[PDB]
């Protein structure tokens, strides 16, 4: 419209309505111009962390966390009062572009506002482009909303062959300015709408009944067992006869059950006192990450991190596995930490109703058949895939955690939920990129077909708004006694906790997930 | 609308009606960055000057004064021809918006307007936010229109425990960016209206009658009582023998009333001349809070300052108290003074009609029973709460003085009239906040999750307008003999009051109030 007209207001608030709650969340960003304008491949050759890739000089909004949509007030009226989540629809604004021009001179930078410059916008609909969006990395809007970010660089990976670095006639190359962009000069804004495709509601709650004990506590089954082989308690020492009996109540492990635990992949556990462990390196002939649970994909190992879900330590307990996601705590000096205490742990305990726990086996299998002459040999289960009637339940969303992953384009997907956590989707809301437009320098005044290279330096800075739609179940129980809630316990406290300190530091000083309420299986 | 367009025009009047004025003022502000655009926890420990809270990059309006909105004459117009006043209604406008850029180089600051800068404002018309605008503090527009004034920082308490800094669960942190905000460029203009609830008239004027003289003085009543319990001017020496008579008009104290004086809460009372008071330390083990009549709320003293409204001395009387509001005087070097010739004082002398005076008893109350052998015993009454059949009078508004304050919001209130003086409002004139959007600095070339600390330095300017209406009550008087008007005085002057000196400098000689005109009980 005009460089002294406004395109676009400040919108941030969370509106709850019966079954539905809309947040709208604002931010400031600033995007550098990338690479000096120009692609670059990426790749190392390493024995795991072998990549191949490209960096480009657009970049793109993060929008997938939680607390970039919610307060954590809001996050506690959500997870108290209700079982369920789901996205909905989604809509997002792009709007008050200033393209700043810098000169260098005299050892001093001076900024000035060009207001031709333009700046390139498009939103991937199609899912065309390697969508790294869902990766669980860093470049999503700051969770407190007078935080000012920078726009992330875009990059992506391609298919890796082996553990050489070196590109096959397979990989891709996609370059961003083929697609239509959207150019815009201050006065112009940016629009999208996207709406969520149906999906099952995220379970916010705790199982208040384990699997093994469905049963009625008071009656008997009318089904039989073999309780012994022989009489007496020493094992190969008896009378040596067979006796059968009715399966009667106050033994329960007899019972004769319709559902099985969900599957497991064993983890490697570790102690947070670090005399408690047994000593491995970081790098070299052993890795730690040899003796930790991988996967081997194309003869490079990764590891399986979280996994398929499993009931895990509690957050304050004393060991943890890669189960467990880590985030940092309030005061970290960040890259590193010798000491546990300043990490927050995440803890899925709550699911240890039907699922087994991650540093322990599934169950121990017969691996024999015993005769008079031959003891019965058991065995341990480490990994166990799905069976029928098996039923598990899903980890739990966090507020720092991840809404959303895109499920990969393949012939086949067992139950898509991101191991991570969050939502699975098959297209997922669209990455929306972009870059500064390039204004040479000053050109030659005799001709050259070579690039020009020249450039004024520049960035831009705007506001960008996000509304998400949400879907929410309201609890239906009948339980009497109260339930558990999240409330801030954290006492006396000289500064604030979830709010600015003295110097206007804010950070997020606990891991909060959805679960509270309880429910029955 | 456009750059070279302007977004208002200055309108200060006002424009008398029969029933009602109508105040227009227009003023030019402005606005620097506060706190490096982020919050900041405030709080400190002390005995009873304990306090917490919260500093924001936010500024606001405050509206709260009468000579924001009148002239020296329009207050005369108003209090010499009215007995009452109120608010009725109130409109503002935010326009001609200028954002500036400043840049420190070579040791010295150039000054350049960033033309696609913006401004944020909302008004928060759900009162969501504490609400600072009553507390009787600075950051008002300035009396006189020419005056340029700074938009002040906005800032909030919170809950204190006891007399130690420290937070607890209970206290709240408000992020203003959470609330949806208009984003204004040069263009752009920011207008609102509001509408006073109904309130009673502000009474302007003093009463002509006393309470203990509502009588007939001509006339006798018809009820007796005890005259004297013995014969003779002496106590306890006569022939003891119990006199009953008729009362009698020119004995009135005898006279049975149907009402009684207004509340008391006596004030300790202060001689301007220095040697004529008791010497007390400003801090120490006995400070002069301490001696001054205060309320303990959570081990926390605070005077009672003005207090419940109480008849006062003479604003030239040689003695004075917390009861009375003191401003400061044409000449005062600032923030001290040995001399109270030097400040303005205020005198609710007027409402000695119905109330108590300040540093004086309510009264004296019998403490025993007495008998032929028990001599009788009476007490002073400092502090006295209301009784059925009691009656006051509010306290009186000034021309330098609030006009509303918020009724807190709790179970309970009594008569809600705010003791500074004023209009009490359960929802006041909303707070209108403006901040400058920030503009971040050249960022680096690479990625980083760290939020951007470095910005542009930047400040805006630009034009305020208020209109209140207001609703008057013409005096209706029968009345023979002139009633006291407010008129200048000051006879000659080598500079004119009330007007800019030789220097340009404007202040406020004299405390006006609005009680002149005589009313009947």
């Amino acid at each position: 419209d005009g460089v002294g007209n406004a395109s676009g207001d400040w919108h941030c608030d969370s509106t709850w309505s019966e079954g539905k709650v809309t947040t709208t969340s604002t931010r400031t960003w600033v995007l550098p111009t990338y690479n000096n304008h120009l692609y670059l491949r990426l790749g190392t050759t390493s024995s795991s962390n072998t990549y191949n890739g490209f960096s480009t000089p657009w970049g793109y909004f993060d929008f997938n966390r939680f607390h970039c949509h919610f307060s954590p007030r809001d996050w506690q009226r959500l997870i108290n009062n209700n079982w369920g989540l789901r996205p909905k629809a989604m809509r997002v604004k792009i709007f008050n572009i200033q393209v700043k021009e810098v000169t260098t001179s005299n050892g001093e930078t001076t900024v000035a506002n060009n207001l031709t410059s333009t700046v390139q916008i498009f939103a991937d609909s199609s899912y065309e482009l390697p969508y790294v969006m869902d990766a669980g990395q860093e470049g999503s809007l700051p969770p407190f909303p007078n935080d000012v970010f920078m726009v992330p660089q875009y990059g992506y990976c391609g298919i890796v062959t082996g553990e050489n670095q070196n590109q096959t006639d397979r990989n891709a190359f996609y370059c961003l300015e083929y697609f239509p962009s959207q150019m815009l000069r201050t006065g112009n804004n940016f629009e999208m709408a996207y709406n969520f495709e149906k999906v099952p509601f995220h379970s916010m709650y705790a199982h208040s009944q384990s699997l093994d004990r469905l049963m009625n506590p008071l009656l008997d089954q009318y089904l039989w067992h073999l309780q012994s082989t022989t009489s007496g308690e020493t094992l190969n020492q008896g009378n040596a006869a067979t006796t059968f009996g009715k399966i009667r109540s106050g033994d329960f492990a007899f019972y004769r059950k319709n559902w099985l635990p969900g599957p497991c992949v064993k983890q490697q556990r570790f102690s947070k006192t670090a005399s408690q462990n047994y000593k491995i390196p970081a790098s070299g002939g052993n890795a730690l990450l040899k003796y930790d649970t991988h996967y081997t994909l194309n003869n490079r190992w990764s590891n399986i991190a979280p996994g398929p879900p499993m009931a895990t330590a509690g957050p304050s307990d004393g060991d943890f596995s890669n189960a467990q996601l880590i985030f940092p705590g309030p005061s970290v000096t960040g890259n590193t930490t010798t000491s546990a205490n300043n990490l927050l742990f995440t803890s899925e305990e709550e699911i240890a109703a039907t699922n087994p726990r991650d540093t322990d086996m599934f169950g121990q299998i017969a691996d024999n058949n015993q005769n008079a002459t031959t003891a019965p040999i058991t065995g341990n289960v480490t990994a166990m895939g799905v069976l029928p009637g098996m039923v598990w339940q899903n980890r739990d969303i966090y507020y720092q955690g991840p809404i959303w992953a895109k499920i990969p384009h393949a012939d086949g997907h067992f139950h898509p939920s991101p191991l991570i956590g969050g939502f699975g989707l098959k297209h997922p809301p669209p990455q929306i990129f972009i870059k500064n437009t390039p204004v040479p320098a000053n050109p030659a005044t005799t001709f050259t077909a070579a690039r020009v290279d020249s450039f004024i330096t520049q960035y831009s800075t705007g506001q960008v708004a996000v509304q998400i739609e949400w879907e929410i179940e309201k609890e239906r129980s009948k339980r009497w006694n109260p339930e558990v809630q999240f409330t801030s316990n954290y006492g006396n406290q000289s500064s604030m906790l979830w709010a600015p300190d003295t110097t206007g530091k804010y950070t997020e000083p606990r891991v909060i997930g959805s679960r509270y309420l309880t429910n029955h299986l």
